[PDB]
C-alpha cells in the first residue's frame, strides 16, 4: 500500500542517484512494517551501495532472523561480510544456503 | 539520452505496469554499452521482477562471463538457477563464490 509507494519514489531516487533521500523513504517504509523482509533487504542494499556496510548487516541480520530459510537473504547478507572482509561467516551463511538449496531439491 | 535515463525510465514505466516498454528502454540502455556489467544486471533484475526468469538468468551468465571474480553476480545468478529448480548449477556457482572468498581471505 503505502509502504510500496515510499519504496517506489525511493527506488525512484536511487537510480537517479539521488541515494540518500531514497533511505529517507525507505526508513519510513520499514518504520510502517518493520518486520517486511523486502523492505529490511532494500533499506539494507541501499545502504551498503552507500559503503555504509555495517549498518546494512545489521538490517540483513534483522531480515535473516525474520526467516532463516531463505537462500536470498542469507546470500545477500553472505555477500556484505564477504565485502567487509568476514570470510568465516560468509562462508558459514553461503553453505547454510547450500544446505537449504540440495534440501529442497 | 544516456543510459542512467533510459534505465530510470524503465524502472518507472515497470513500476506503471507498462513492462514491455520498460524492458524495450533497458534494452535500449543495454545496447549503448553491450559489456557494461551494471546495466546487463539491471536488465537481469527487471526481467526476474516481470517473471522472465529465463532471460534473466541468460543476462546474469553474460555478467558472470565479463567478471568470473565477482561473488555478487555469481550470488545472484546461484538464486536465479535454484529458484528455477537447477539446484546443482546453482550450488556450484555458490560453492565457486566460497572458494573465491576463501582464496581472497589467504591473501
Amino acid at each position: 500500500n503505502s509502504i510500496k509507494t515510499l519504496s517506489n519514489l525511493a527506488n525512484l531516487l536511487a537510480q537517479e542517484g539521488k541515494a540518500e533521500e531514497a533511505i529517507k523513504y525507505m526508513r519510513k517504509a520499514v518504520s510502517l512494517d518493520p518486520n517486511n523482509i523486502k523492505t529490511l533487504s532494500n533499506l539494507a542494499n541501499l545502504l551498503a551501495q552507500e559503503g555504509k556496510a555495517e549498518e546494512a548487516i545489521k538490517y540483513m541480520r534483522k531480515a535473516v532472523s525474520l526467516d532463516p530459510n531463505n537462500i536470498k537473504t542469507l546470500s545477500n547478507l553472505a555477500v556484505l561480510l564477504a565485502q567487509e572482509g568476514k570470510a568465516e561467516e560468509a562462508i558459514k551463511y553461503m553453505r547454510k544456503a547450500v544446505s537449504l538449496i540440495d534440501k529442497a531439491a
